[PDB]
């Protein structure tokens, strides 16, 4: 998954049906219970698995601050875990100890385990309780990166910035609970391999061109090349911080060629563009700030209104902001939070 994926989760609590929910939230992408202590199992989890696509699976933990049997609480999890995925998690929401540091201990240990069976580990809680119960630094410390925080704010069943959790090391953001487990994507998943470069970068007077292993190079094409896309123009030069549109759509190729994934800033302008580079247009808000973005004939225009309390004020060229607020009733748009 990447930045602003979607993602549900859901146990016993869910049913042996969850086709209603993935449509509802437009999603295939679960996290799926499968166990809890060292003796109950989900028995929902063969018809939720079949019924999706599991990026993860999670554990509700019992163990509290209990080291040796937080190990046998992971074992008897990974031994049921039915299929190979890149995440684990440890739901740690319940029955703390008194000693904050033996639950860190116990923590770490699970996610040791977790990692040493060949997956990544992560942390599931919420701030108050993590607050109370855990060093979390010290997860942080051998698990960069690891956490998946709850806090839904109103839990209205929208993901609203102004309750984000703040906490260092948030992967994922489990943003509400109504009516069923809510999730978006903080970070991209790690890719941590050397990415190939079937060639080497050469640099002339006119720009960058690729000259394969074989001696050619691209041109008129799009490429990758360790693991990054560039267009070539007709003459082998990658286009730098150019818009291109390409079968219908919109591309822009930033100022080191690549095609731009995600908010990237044009100029002074913002654009966001999907997972495939392709920009999106509508309403997109960008944390607390709303953007309403169009490409008709061309004309590439960011219309942005800059959130002020209960408020959002619409930002001229001049960058103006009216006196007043253009809206208070926020416009039923594409939500991202990075």
């Amino acid at each position: 998954v990447k930045k602003n994926d979607l993602f549900v989760d859901v146990s016993s609590h869910n049913g042996y049906d969850i086709t209603g929910i993935l449509e509802q939230m437009g999603t295939t992408n679960t996290i799926i219970k499968i166990s809890e202590s060292t003796t109950y199992l989900n028995p929902c989890l063969s018809a939720q698995v079949e019924q999706s696509n599991p990026i993860g699976f999670y554990h509700f933990a019992r163990f509290g601050g209990d080291v040796a049997e937080a190990e046998r609480e992971a074992q008897f999890f990974l031994d049921n875990v039915p299929m190979q995925v890149k995440y684990l998690v440890l739901d740690y929401e319940d029955d703390p100890s008194g000693d904050a540091q033996a639950n860190t201990n116990a923590c770490l240990r699970f996610m040791q385990m977790i990692a040493d069976a060949g997956y990544k580990p992560i942390y599931y809680s919420y701030k108050p309780f993590t607050h109370d119960n855990v060093d979390y630094q010290q997860i942080l410390a051998q698990f960069p990166n690891s956490l998946w925080i709850a806090g839904y704010g109103l839990n209205d069943g929208t993901a609203n910035f102004e309750y984000f959790p703040s906490m260092d090391g948030i992967r994922w953001w489990q943003y509400s609970s109504n009516p069923f487990d809510k999730n978006i994507v903080l970070l991209d998943d790690e890719e941590d391999d050397k990415p190939k470069t079937a060639g080497t970068w050469k640099q002339d007077s006119k720009g960058w061109w690729f000259r394969r292993n074989n001696g050619s190079f691209p041109y008129n094409k799009w490429e990758k090349i360790g693991g990054v896309w560039y267009y070539f123009d007709s003459k082998g030069y990658c286009l730098t911080s150019e818009w291109l549109k390409d079968n219908e759509k919109w591309y822009y190729l930033k100022d080191n060629g690549a095609m731009a994934t995600g908010w990237v800033l044009v100029g002074s302008e913002w654009y966001y563009m999907d997972d495939s580079g392709a920009m999106v247009t509508g309403w997109v808000k960008y944390k607390n700030n709303w953007y309403y973005m169009t490409n008709e004939r061309g004309n590439m225009v960011s219309n942005e209104f800059i959130k002020s309390g209960k408020g959002w004020y619409f930002m001229n060229t001049n960058g103006e902001l009216a006196d007043n607020p253009s809206f208070t009733k926020e416009p039923d748009g594409l939500i991202t939070v990075a």
